[PDB]
């Protein structure tokens, strides 16, 4: 098959993804819409259920909206259970679930978004039409909850297909957390206490982690393509990275987190668990600079680049990124005055690199600062836009330029207002202007590109004031002047392709998987795929698609390349995580481990998932506030099942590697169930 193919549901670089607050978005069916104080038919108080389905979606795709616009794939609310408690809200009068993020029953649907028969025809009618189905999960929290008054809400209250597990109230079996709510102090505050008034699940309960494993796989079966993850920084990395393995080694599907970066954020934790989680996050180091660039003049081009450069350095995965100018959280893109700021977010977002999500209503110029005011209706359904247009002409590149899914980027002119960037993947070529001022002409003199010898014109037809250039046989471009608010995009598409990764999914395996690498001239007769130098065996093979089976070699991160049947090597795509076998979360503590000021206890052991003794790749810091208090530290880590592991904990610093004294400590994690290893620090 092809890299392209609806089908790949391991590889999102060649797609944009659209995101839909179901319930806001199309009441396709009025039958199931809420009774009471839990519906507004009037659509004006923003925090009850306006009614907005997945029949609706489904209304959208067969009468070519979506699908006109150049669509590839939809991200959609939380299709589970939530509370029907309409709850208290001083300034709409009313709070609900509208939003899906209240899950009742991870096992259930919710009954106003459709049946499981209404959820099959919107995954069957998007696949007839091409379209990949992402839905939003959140295994953080049930709903809204006070243990001191179980009368408030439904009590964080949780359902396994419709019989009662308990709620948060006398939870005698410890199915939730029980520390108060966060403060955001830390990484581990934010990670065992609740969020706001939400129910903190305890995922380290072996019900808790079954229930998840097998609440998710439900959906699986359903047929979705890709997952979106909420609060993954509200949760354990341990218990993620058994949970990721959980869903990879039943049916891999393209998988991406929410782990919030404010402006000018950067977090080494964040980048940690994107790239050793087994999943991709969204780019919010992306996002926030294109909004200070393009949106609130809180920086210049010259951020522009730092940004793409940094996060290409900083990201093993970076065709995996999930970009994105706004969201759900965010206050609206637009925010009135022109919209050619809007235009130059989306057309710089869709030709750069990663996964691009646009959020419903963008293209219709809906305005709204800040949660609720940001998710109100689906305005109007109109293809007149300029923004609908931009979509229309950029979206499709990505299936048609190898260079703007895979290719890497590269600053070719730049000013405060201009940014001049090129996507190139082997000879596949993309080069895009853009004047961000919008008064201001400015003339290009001594630009240079890869672009092959020849007159060049606008892909977006002037849609955006572009026009066409002439690039000379040194690469030189004949100088131009590039309007104010101008973007236009020039691309040279090769005939021909010499073997090249472009991707490479998914990032975590075991031997006996299948993994699929994707990229251009591979070939129709079988080659070889090796992982090292270790051949693995061809499941299928294909010019722009392998198919492959992991080998078995020793754990670790391997870096992939393949040979044609004509002997022709192709580049290496690094990095890939093989692990020793099926994961399990144990939690890690030791006792007596006390440190000297600014020092911090870390665990190193016999397997890959700990490191193999490499004290530089060694789980931690540990925790020691919530759960266990110092000088006791605990960590939550993802171990291969039914495996004796020797391991030892160590105290560092910078100029100072402490290790603990006698004999390995040994424990052979469990087959099934999450477990907890308790030792004490070996003078
Ligand atoms: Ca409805
Ligand atoms: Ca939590």
């Amino acid at each position: 098959a092809s890299d392209t193919a609806v089908s790949n549901v391991v590889n999102y670089s060649t797609d944009v993804i659209y995101q839909i607050v179901t319930d806001r978005f199309v009441d396709g069916n009025t039958s199931n819409n809420p009774t009471g104080d839990l519906y507004d038919p009037t659509h004006t108080s923003l925090k009850k259920y306006f009614g907005g389905d997945w029949q609706g979606i489904i209304n959208k795709i067969n009468d070519g909206y979506l699908t006109g616009m150049g669509v590839t794939a939809i991200w959609i609310s939380q299709p589970v259970e939530n509370i029907y408690a309409v709850l208290p809200d001083s300034t709409f009068g009313g709070s609900t679930s509208y939003h899906g993020y209240w899950a009742r029953d991870f096992k259930r649907t919710n009954p106003y978004f459709g049946s499981f028969t209404d959820f099959q025809n919107l995954i069957n009618t998007a696949h007839a039409h091409n379209i990949k189905v992402i839905i939003d999960f959140a295994p953080n929290h049930t709903s809204p909850a006070s243990e001191t008054d179980p009368t408030y809400a439904e009590n964080g209250r949780l359902y396994d297909n419709g019989t009662l597990l308990g709620g948060y109230t006398n939870d005698t079996n410890g199915y939730f957390h029980h520390y108060g709510g966060t403060d955001f102090s830390s990484y581990e505050d934010g990670i065992y206490r609740n969020l706001f008034d939400l129910a903190d699940l305890n995922q380290q309960n072996s019900t808790i982690d079954s229930y998840l494993k097998s609440a998710i796989k439900v959906w699986l079966d359903m047929g979705i393509d890709g997952i979106r993850l909420d609060a993954v920084k509200h949760m354990p990395f341990g218990w993620q990275k058994n949970f990721m393995d959980s869903i990879l080694s039943y049916r891999p599907v393209f998988t991406f987190g929410e782990w919030f970066l404010g402006t000018n954020e950067i977090d080494v934790n964040n980048t940690y668990f994107a790239n050793e989680s087994g999943m991709s996050l969204l780019d919010f180091r992306f996002s926030q600079k294109v909004r200070q660039v393009f949106r609130d003049n809180t920086d210049t081009m010259y951020g522009l680049d730092s940004m793409i450069q940094s996060t290409a350095s900083d990201y093993n995965f970076i065709n995996d990124m999930v970009t994105f100018i706004d969201n759900h959280d965010m206050d609206r893109f637009y925010n009135g005055g022109s919209t050619r700021p809007v235009e130059q977010a989306l057309a710089f977002t869709l030709t750069s690199r990663g996964v691009p999500a646009i959020y419903y209503g963008t293209e219709q110029y809906m305005t709204g600062n800040g949660d609720p005011y940001n998710r109100a209706m689906m305005t109007s359904f109109n293809t007149s836009t300029t923004a609908y247009n931009v979509i229309k002409k950029l979206a499709p590149l990505r299936k048609s330029n190898p260079a703007i899914a895979y290719g890497t980027t590269q600053q070719r002119w730049i000013n405060n207002d201009v940014y001049i960037y090129e996507r190139k993947f082997g000879n596949n070529v993309a080069l895009v202007a853009i004047n961000r001022n919008l008064s201001t002409s400015y003339n290009i003199t001594g630009l240079y590109t890869a672009l092959p010898a020849g007159t060049y014109t606008d892909v977006l037809g002037g849609l955006l004031n572009g026009n066409s250039i002439s690039v000379a046989s040194d690469g030189s471009v004949t100088p131009f002047t590039l309007s104010a608010g101008e973007v236009a995009v020039w691309q040279y598409v090769s005939s021909s392709n010499s073997p090249l990764i472009g991707h490479v999914g998914p990032t975590m395996t075991k031997a006996g998987q299948t993994i699929t690498i994707d990229g251009r001239g591979f070939g129709t007769t079988s080659g070889q795929v090796l992982f090292g130098s270790t051949a693995g065996t061809i499941v299928s093979w294909d010019d722009t698609e392998v198919k492959v089976k992991v080998p078995s070699v020793t754990p670790g991160k391997y870096n992939i390349s393949l040979k044609t049947s004509s002997g022709a090597t192709s580049n290496t795509y690094n990095n890939i995580n093989i692990l020793t076998g099926n994961q399990i979360c144990v939690r890690f503590v030791v006792n007596n481990a006390s440190t000297v000021y600014g020092e911090n206890v870390y665990l190193t052991g016999n397997v890959a998932e700990l490191g193999n003794w490499d004290t530089s790749k060694a789980i931690g810091p540990m925790f020691n506030q919530v759960v266990y208090q110092y000088p006791t530290w605990y960590y939550d880590v993802s171990v291969p099942a039914g495996t004796t592991i020797q391991f030892k904990f160590i105290k560092k610093n910078g100029n100072t590697i402490t290790w603990e004294g006698g004999s390995n400590h040994t424990y052979t994690v469990p087959s099934s169930s999450t477990g907890t290893v308790i030792v004490n620090w070996q003078q």
